[PDB]
């Protein structure tokens, strides 16, 4: 909430009392509006007198400003004399600076509860209009600091004594002559609520285009429970703000209209400012309303999907939701040949006189040894697929000594492919298609097998395959047909599995596998629009992309969902990688990151922060309840950055909670990041509690901080940059009630540098 008075020579605000200001004059004190050179002022004239004016807050108000901070700003000019007080009193302390000139005929301030003068300025500038700024940062010893036209002159100033009440600004002393002429004076109270618990999840963005809209995002939450809890309905829910995050509009329900039969939850708004078109697109997962993440009861036959809504910023309005699902949830059978081997395998009956055909479309997520196989009863064709050191997508086939390298781009290298093969009876050979494009011809090796089979092959060669066709044909008859696209989607007395549907399973080691996937959730925070990506190869500027939540069965990973279209056609990048030990109970050791966030470095690497759920540890390693990971192709592919987890944030809370993190720019040119979560209470313990802020700038290879936000609870929050000095905070509070801090980052980030 902010409560001002702006000078103006406009007869609708020509005054101080026309603007809800109480006159507080004694004896002689007196003021006037001038009009000095076409910029109007209040001229303060406390000559043998008081001359003041006030504004009173309620209780709440006082301790709304005690609990999220305030801050206070003046534009004024001071003309002669002293006891020019603009301060703030809450009934029990007051922060108060004395602005005077002294003796010297120098501008100084001096602080109630301190010893000394600073000199703020000499000469003609002493007399010249400047900008003070009180900030006021809350916490257990809750200090403010004061500016002069941006520059930290004083720090923890310590509150003091009184019980005045009252937002004050002039010539606050009979005894004492002063002059000053004020153009402007700001109050804000920070925190005020824009979304009401049990509503949750926050998300926010701000337009750089049209200067001061600000649209936020939560989840509607019927009931007040997480999304998939039969009988409750949660929906996506949004306000916009055009005067920077001051006041909001009429929240907005966007998911009702595709919930008119109560069959869905929606969760995890992720929005994302694009500049090109100025305009928000959210994205957010749909979910049965009785089932969802939490106990991995979603499953792949159910209505999980991700959809999108888009604000246009110029126009103010609201384009309906946009359903992505077939995009962005695969649907294949998976094996994860991770410490062992998992090869499925059925006889077949080719004649190798006549022509055949087998179509494969195969994904390989990671390693080697994953194969697909066919032998006619004469010969026996093996293609084996890996990713090498470099991250290119390799064929070696039998027989043939040279390895293919089928694609080197990364996006290309992970993506699904259609592989063909084609045997000439003529030739007594196989050629080799790979999305339509003839790769090699080749005889395979002697065999009196007949068979197809596939999977993973070695127990001592680590690899990953996902299966979403495998067909045989011989004389236009499908001999085999496997569509695990099809069936992964199907409900479950539909018969799925392949050792039931005339395969036979071949297995050594530990392995899983698996129709998936279970779901795709956009994940909470904002995602970002790229613009540092001319030397990343492989991507593009205007890039649209978020660090999405996967379940695959009973595992959370994230990955990028990203756009290059302007989110008409959404892509998937490859899930983070972690480190994995198979237990003595063949159960899996691995770590599930989930809650993630990420920025655009300066050299167009991507910097990513993920909450790490359940268990932490792997190999006897703990990774902390967070970890951060970075992308080199644009957020195709991650690598975890080692000893870079929540160690790197001093004093956060060792509690899994959404965090955010976001670029800050200077308009000197200059730039650093911002990441916020709550520090616990005390700091460094586990708990939803206190909300910091911390500082990198050294694009995230050391943070500064924290600096506390909040005082009481803070859970899951959002940060975005609002104007060249200002980020806006959303964070969940009491009773996870959603409050709005606005944020003079360029004046707090000097608490942090050399005194
Ligand atoms: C999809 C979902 O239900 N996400 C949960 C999330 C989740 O339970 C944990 O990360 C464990 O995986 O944690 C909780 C949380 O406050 O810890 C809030 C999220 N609520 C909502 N996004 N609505
Ligand atoms: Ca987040
Ligand atoms: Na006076
Ligand atoms: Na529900």
């Amino acid at each position: 909430a902010l409560f001002d008075y702006n000078a103006t020579g406009d007869t609708e605000f020509d005054s101080p009392a026309k603007q809800g200001w109480m006159q507080d004059n004694t004896n002689n004190g007196s003021g006037v509006l001038t009009n000095a050179d076409g910029m109007p002022a209040w001229l303060v004239q406390g000559i043998g007198g008081r001359a003041q004016w006030t504004y009173s807050l309620s209780t709440n108000q006082h301790a709304q400003a005690s609990s999220f901070g305030w801050r206070m700003t003046t534009e004024m000019k001071v003309l002669s004399g002293g006891m020019i007080t603009n301060y703030y009193a809450n009934g029990t302390q007051r922060v108060l600076p004395i602005i005077s000139l002294d003796s010297s005929g120098n501008l100084v301030v001096e602080f109630e509860g301190q010893t000394g003068r600073t000199v703020l300025a000499t000469g003609t500038a002493a007399t010249e209009y400047h900008k003070f700024e009180l900030v006021f940062l809350p916490g257990s010893n809750p200090s403010a600091s004061f500016y002069f036209d941006g520059k930290l002159i004083r720090d923890n100033i310590q509150p003091t004594a009184s019980k005045q009440n009252m937002i004050v600004w002039g010539n606050g002393s009979s005894n004492t002559d002063g002059v000053a002429a004020y153009r402007d004076i700001k109050f804000e109270i920070q925190g005020d609520v824009i979304f009401r618990g049990p509503d949750r999840i926050p998300s926010i963005v701000a337009s750089s285009v049209t200067p001061g809209v600000v649209t936020a995002f939560a989840e509607k939450r019927v009931g007040g429970g997480d999304p998939g809890a039969l009988s409750n309905t949660n929906d996506i829910i949004t306000r916009t703000s055009r005067d920077g995050g001051i006041t909001w509009d009429t929240e907005l329900n966007l998911t009702e209209q595709i919930n008119v039969s109560d069959e869905f939850d929606f969760s995890d708004p992720r929005p994302i400012y694009d500049p090109s078109s100025n305009t928000v697109l959210v994205s957010y997962a749909r979910w049965p309303t009785d089932a969802a993440q939490n106990g991995d009861r979603i499953k792949p036959w159910m209505p999980n999907g991700i959809f999108y809504s888009v604000y246009d910023v110029a126009s103010g309005n609201w384009q309906a939701p946009i359903d992505v699902t077939d995009q962005v949830k695969e649907r294949s059978f998976q094996i994860a040949g991770w410490g062992g081997s998992e090869l499925y395998r059925r006889n077949t009956s080719l004649n190798s006189q006549q022509d055949w055909q087998s179509n494969a479309k195969i994904r390989i997520v990671d390693g080697a040894a994953n194969q697909i196989q066919v032998a006619d009863g004469s010969r026996k064709y093996v293609v084996t697929l890996s990713i090498d050191e470099s991250g290119g997508l390799v064929a070696n086939l039998n027989g043939v000594s040279a390895p293919i390298i089928l694609q080197s781009e990364h996006a290309k290298v992970h993506s699904f492919h259609d592989y063909e093969l084609q045997y000439s009876a003529l030739n007594h050979t196989t050629t080799l298609f790979v999305d339509g494009q003839q790769i090699t011809t080749w005889a395979g090796e002697v065999s009196q097998e007949n068979n197809i089979q596939f999977g993973n092959a070695d127990a001592q060669i680590d690899g990953r395959l996902h299966v979403q066709k495998i067909v045989l044909t011989q004389q236009g008859h499908n001999l085999v047909e496997f569509d695990a696209f099809y069936l992964a989607q199907q409900t479950p007395e539909v018969e799925k599995d392949l050792e039931k549907l005339g395969w036979t399973k071949i297995k050594t080691g530990n392995t899983m596998s698996l129709y998936g996937n279970a779901s795709v959730n956009p994940g909470p925070g904002h995602g970002i629009t790229l613009t540092r990506q001319q030397n990343i190869s492989g991507s593009q500027n205007g890039r649209l992309i978020y660090p999405a939540i996967v379940l695959d069965r009973f595992f959370l990973n994230v990955m990028s969902i990203y756009s290059d279209d302007g989110g008409s056609n959404w892509q998937t990048g490859s899930t983070l990688p972690i480190p994995f030990r198979w237990k003595s109970s063949s159960i899996l050791e691995t770590l599930e990151p989930s809650e993630a966030d990420m920025v655009e470095l300066q050299n167009g690497d991507l910097l990513l922060t993920a909450r790490l759920d359940f268990n932490q540890i792997v190999n006897g390693v703990n990774y902390s309840p967070r970890q951060q990971f970075l992308s080199k192709d644009g957020g195709i592919t991650w690598s975890l950055l080692e000893a870079n987890n929540a160690n790197v944030f001093s004093n956060i809370s060792t509690g899994t909670v959404d965090a955010s993190i976001t670029r800050f720019e200077q308009s000197d040119g200059s730039h650093f990041l911002l990441f916020t979560n709550p520090q616990g209470n005390p700091a460094g313990t586990n708990g939803r509690q206190n909300l910091g802020l911390w500082f990198s700038f050294d694009e995230g290879v050391t943070w500064k901080g924290p600096i506390q936000l909040v005082n009481g609870a803070s859970a899951y929050s959002d940060i975005y940059q609002l104007d060249s000095e200002n980020a806006i905070v959303i964070v969940e509070t009491d009773n996870s009630n959603m409050r709005i801090l606005r944020m003079p980052i360029t004046l707090l980030k000097q608490k942090l540098t050399l005194s």
